[PDB]
DNA sequence: GAAGGTCAAGGCCAAG
DNA sequence: CTTGGCCTTGACCTTC
């Protein structure tokens, strides 16, 4: 029906304003909740689709905020 | 006036199965009567079940929904 | 009011 | 270790 606005894979529907995977959604969630930040071991403009999706982190963060993700619908830990 | 869920101490949204409930717990007991579902508690059957410990022992909860008068028989079937 | 349903948010844990 | 699949929960809603 849908794909990840960040990948490409399979979409099962909406997570935080955008229509992702399981993956992206668990990424981005765990990025805001822990307050991760990467470094690009490239040039900040990785190719992020289903096979390239966890070679940069920082890149995969980078195009969740870009295609829409929020940080505010994170909601807080247990 | 306003209640608060006998099984838990969360904001009560009205009665639901014969007890004022929330939500949260309106929810479990309709899931758990449905799918005739049986857990089985890891400690000795005593879980404190309130607001932000609920969803820790799934059989506790369910005893507490029974044991303050929530009913089995209120909980009806699918709409197909 | 009090039944019903929905679906994005959660959590767990096996896969990777 | 982190990733992600699969299932539970409950805020918000419709149906009776
Ligand atoms: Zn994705
Ligand atoms: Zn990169
Ligand atoms: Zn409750
Ligand atoms: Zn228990």
């Amino acid at each position: 029906k849908h794909i990840c606005a960040i990948c490409g894979d399979r979409s099962s529907g909406k997570h935080y304003g955008v229509y992702s995977c399981e993956g992206c959604k668990g990424f981005f969630k765990r990025t805001v909740r822990k307050d991760l930040t990467y470094t690009c071991r490239d040039n900040k403009d990785c190719l992020i689709d289903k096979r390239q999706r966890n070679r940069c982190q920082y890149c995969r963060y980078q195009k969740c905020l870009a295609m829409g993700m929020k940080r505010e619908a994170v909601q807080e830990e247990r």
